[PDB]
């Protein structure tokens, strides 16, 4: 359970800076599964919801960065692309997490038609299927979502 | 204040229903400072920051209004007024809600040219300012930020 | 602020219900503890939605209705009206329970899905001034309110 | 929990100062069975009963003002109009409540052809009901009977 | 109080399969008369409200019975229906009660006092019978049995 | 009463300020009957007594206003038209009250002639039947008599 | 409770053997609500779910039917048609019932299309509801499911 | 005491919603009278010295009223027209509060000619006296100021 989630760390972060491309960790590690339930529990604060936010500022930021000069992400996601990865292990929550990053995306001016979601059986393939989301020219931004419990 | 507190809940509530313009009550009162601090910095966002959404999404299901038809608040905030009523009393906290505020109505697609701040001596005299921000047209939201220490 | 928040509530709505002339159900469940919010959301006999629900029937015919001796009392045959519902997101597990339960009771009783508007607001503080615009529409013949606060 | 009673309170009592006319708060407020009761009981009347006299001597006495001049009205209702709204929650105690009001205005001179009934499901609803009759040009009194337990 | 009840419960259950017309079954059995109290006190309707509802609601099931799978239910809009209603005389204190819920049930509900047909009898023996008749009436959709057993 | 008190406060309250027309609160509200004879049985302390005498300070001042300035009512009750409202039930009070009031008036100078008595069946229609006297354009005052028992 | 669930059992098994058609009871009795948790709560299947199979093998049965001859049914579910009587009294353990019995006929190669489904108010309207779905000719079996809480 | 509290401040409130005029709470409502003292304890931060310093705030504010745009009050009370609503129970404190408030008003640089005193018997008759000043279109701002002992 430890390899797993140092691999996934590691291989999201070596992703995100080799294609310049915003990735965001919304991987759940808990020991036990209560507090896997507490990071989601009924809350409009989920894990997904939140990693959907980070996403949709980072998008925007990176739209216009490619006194002083302050740059910084507006959350108007209308008009962008993004892809999701989830896994499928203890999908109970994952669906859960799944539901309110889509939710926020919509909330916030998303188009369903502009998000692709891809399944994988194993938090250890997340990495690998993600880089090809990632690659893909008509992607804006790439949201990982998965659970570990120990 | 209790005696001002539900006077101002009441004269807001009154402004509310009478004018039908959303206004959202961010006051926050507390019977001791250290509950202040609490509710203040960084809990779960400032209650302003929170206010300001609440304000955003019932200004855009108002514009709307303007199987079954569902009505909902989309949470951008392009081309719509707001007004803000901060008291002064504890500018140490109010200053960080009014911080909150801005910063969600800006990055959600609001400008800040039409943001309309009005500053007033103490809680009491609230509702009364409130009611002239409301009254004029070019306004489509009222946040009321205010502090009640016990 | 639970105690702030029901008093503005009760007070917001009657005082709608008088000034728009047009009928309001009060449907909100105020409960200090969790369990009670259950026990009247788990359907025993019904939820406070099918409660609400058949009241504002009888509410919206009486008016139709109105507007030896005189007596005058409304049927609970819901076909030909529409109905304004206005449902709070905090705590929306229970929220979606009493919604059914209201649109259920409307349904069975001759009423048809297409003639019910369903608006969704953030906190309870915004349930009235909600509620205010969808009595105002001259279409609407009923408004229900439907609502949960936990102290 | 009365917030219910503190509401209907409130709304007739502002109606009656609104509409500038009489309104009598035939309720019977009370948590336990047996109390409600006995308050539809004939110790001292049945509530209606006592509620419908209030409401003849009060529409006289606004018939009448509209040494030291005294103004008052009589119990006598030849002629005048009344609004009974009435609900039907413990409808058990109701009936007899409203029998009791009916009993009262047609005993003391007035005619069953102007009372005009409405018939409510819940007491919240008194308050909007009672907002037609009131309204009404050709009401001179109104009634408002309910129970809350 | 034993034989009786046990004998009006199966009579009118083989008479309700024999002629195959709903027979709903509003009799109190109560062994004091302070239970008899609890179930003609207001509990969300008398036992007469809620035995027309029933008997609504079933009639309505045979007329629809006489996408992935067909779900038959019945509505609660009893117009155009016509109903027999056989009730006791006897501890006619409560028993006009029920039978006040009943009609007052089925008038609301949309139907019409004149398609109601009621039947008075002396005392519970005589129910079974009586609602044979009413039941063997080809005009009749429905039959309410209407009675009261104090031990 | 609860409910009885408070309706009868903003019962006259809210027709004080909207008429604009002086109003005197004279209702003993007590929850023992000899706290309610203590108050209407005072030596030389007649709740009625000071009621009436407020409301001919309050006359005088309202009939003026419709270094630095001053304004304030002299007890000279010469010249000013009163209606009184008493309730019927508990009457042993009442009249003792209305007899105080009335001799309170008299002894500052006031005219039998000028004072109108109307009495009403209950507390609870207090507020209606003293809207119509404040009504009357030749009324200077209002004073409103009742006993609440718990 | 003693009433009811006497003449239910007695109606239904006359009606099996008058219209010679199959009709499982799958009413189950209980006193408090802990024998209808422990009943229902998917131990191996619940009643439905066991009225479903022997309602399955007893159709079979009865398609052939109507040295030595032994006949015996088998536990297809293809090709026969199915009626059901639910009860609306505490639906919330009536789904769980009804759900076991569908799982049942569909596993066993059924196809949902022959269910025909119907809600009854009470448990005293399920033999007559239970006749005509056995006198219907294209029904073969009948499940009746039923809830009666002591 | 609760009753009349409660009463004044609903007064207040409507008042300056209904007349668009700023009012100013300046009531003591204590428990103890040595409490009430030390409200007004010799120090320059009286009840009427701080209520005098809000309401020429609110009065400038609301004179220009009727990056972004944001509106506060000076200090500036000269060609400002103040009244002042005093009680006349307790008068050993009322004094005090009043000459605070005065003596504000001129520190500050208002004049005493368009500084209006109105004295009222009780606090019940605040709200009533305290409409005719605010009714007054030669009123800039209205303060009120009273003790409730309880």
């Amino acid at each position: 359970f430890d390899y797993i989630a140092s691999e996934v760390s590691k291989g999201l972060a070596n992703l995100s800076l080799e294609l310049r491309k915003p990735i965001t960790f919304g991987v759940i590690t808990a020991d036990t599964l209560e507090q896997a339930i507490e990071r989601a529990g009924t809350k409009h604060g989920n894990k997904g919801w939140e990693a959907a936010l980070s996403a949709i500022e980072m998008a925007n930021l990176f739209k216009s960065l490619r006194s002083m000069e302050i740059y910084e992400g507006k959350l108007t996601a209308e008009g962008l692309r993004f892809g999701i990865v989830a896994s499928r292990f203890n999908h109970a929550l994952v669906d859960r997490l799944v539901e309110g990053a889509i939710d926020c995306i919509v909330r916030h001016g998303g188009r369903e038609e502009d998000i692709t979601l891809v399944r994988v059986p194993g938090s250890w393939e997340i990495p690998v299927a993600a880089g090809e989301l990632a690659r893909k020219e008509d992607i804006d931004a790439v949201i990982a979502i998965g659970v570990l419990i120990r």
